[PDB]
């Protein structure tokens, strides 16, 4: 492995999203992955009926205490879905104990203008604390508004929302909104060093597919951790996600619940080497 990356997010045994997709992707990108479930589920929460879920709120503190006593050090961290205020707080202080070269947080809170079922303003406040030392955050348009306090807009003014978001981050950090649509494209918008709104996207494909946000975040964290600058990282990540969705469509799947296909993505990674969240 070239470095060690902590990935803390949910693990659903069935469903091909979140940790189940981050593990293969980041392993292929030459990371020693510390794969830390924030929640453990029989299946993901979209289409299988009510899953059987282990509450890990009392476990994560023990994990962090153990890693501390064992003198473990991490180079990078990616934080996805957490799920409770207490766990957000635990993660926040653990990360602060480290000397990470990279922290990426996907501030999972909601979509389509609404908080996910079970999340409230208290959880939003906990998320604002957790993102405070992140190098990169990856909100969607709903999450961007929740984090700044602005009422939801389908198409917010990026010249207003991006500066507001980024000032809630440490100096030099980047707020990246991940679902910005421009004509027939969907992609990422962020501020360059000069404070100008930049965008890159890929042609939007029909349908909706589980695991796209988790896979995007894993790819972005993986590329940044390997030294790629932000702009080319975002360009490549969008292209690779576009490719993964295309492969998913090409598989002519009978079960639409499984997360995005990873095969073409893994191949691209090796070539380079040479309502709830879903």
């Amino acid at each position: 492995s070239l470095s060690t990356m902590l990935v803390a997010e949910d693990l659903s045994a069935v469903g091909g999203i979140s940790l189940s997709s981050a593990l293969p992707v980041l392993t292929a990108m030459q990371y020693d992955v510390a794969a830390l479930p924030t929640s453990l589920l029989s299946t993901h929460t979209s289409g299988y009926g009510t899953p059987a879920v282990v509450d890990l709120s009392t476990w994560l503190p023990q994990v962090f205490a153990h890693w501390t006593r064992a003198q473990l050090h991490f180079d990078q961290a990616l934080i996805g879905y957490v799920g409770s205020v207490a766990l957000c707080q635990q993660i926040t202080t653990y990360l602060e104990q480290q000397t990470l070269s990279l922290l990426v947080v996907d501030p999972v809170l909601g979509d389509l203008g609404q908080l996910y079922q079970g999340f409230d303003q208290d959880y939003v406040a906990a998320m604002r604390q957790l993102i405070q030392q992140a190098d990169v955050i990856l909100p969607n348009t709903t999450e961007a508004a929740l984090l700044t306090g602005a009422p939801y807009q389908v198409t917010p003014d990026l010249e207003v929302i991006l500066p507001a978001l980024q000032a809630q981050l440490k100096t030099g950090a980047h707020a990246v909104i991940t679902d910005v649509q421009r004509a027939d494209q969907i992609g990422c918008a962020w501020l360059d060093e000069a404070g100008h709104v930049q965008y890159c996207g890929a042609r939007r494909l029909p349908g909706h597919y589980n695991g796209t946000g988790d896979t995007l975040a894993a790819v972005i964290a993986g590329l940044l951790g390997r030294g790629y600058p932000l702009a080319p990282t975002l360009a490549r990540a969008n292209q690779w996600l576009n490719m993964a969705v295309a492969e998913t469509i090409a598989q002519n799947r009978t079960d639409d619940r499984q997360g995005v296909a990873l095969g073409d993505l893994l191949q691209a990674i090796l070539a380079l080497n040479e309502h709830h969240h879903h």
